[PDB]
């Protein structure tokens, strides 16, 4: 696909990177590697999963999830599969803000994994290492 995923989230994934990194700890072997399909699943990387919700509005920072933001950070590019995607999704909620966070995440990479991955490299490619 010549795709180009834009949005809210695209345009602001440096900053946003930048301080939910700074936040928990999270390093790029990590991310990048998250993007290219490796399992990370360290505390850590939870909570950045979780820190860039709060950010983008679709999760309290106490680990509560709103749908409403989280159709709206879907890329208009895939509006319709992602919005598929986030109304399967939408009751996950687990025992902690950050692992409800990441297990929000794993719903949606289980509802579609390919455009799962498309977002994931999307994101990743706009912030660097």
């Amino acid at each position: 696909v010549n795709m180009k995923l834009t949005g809210r989230i695209m345009d602001a994934a440096k900053e946003v990177d930048h301080t939910c990194r700074s936040s928990t700890g999270v390093p790029r072997d990590m991310l990048h590697r998250y993007a290219e399909g490796q399992t990370v699943d360290d505390d850590d990387f939870k909570c950045y999963l979780k820190c860039i919700m709060v950010e983008f509005n679709s999760l309290s920072d106490d680990g509560v999830f709103v749908l409403e933001e989280e159709l709206e950070n879907v890329p208009p590019e895939i509006k319709e599969e992602g919005h598929r995607v986030v109304h399967s999704c939408k009751h996950i909620n687990h025992d902690e803000a950050c692992e409800t966070a990441y297990q929000i995440h794993q719903c949606y990479k289980q509802s579609d994994p390919e455009l799962y991955s498309l977002v994931v490299r999307a994101f990743d490619a706009t912030i660097g290492d």
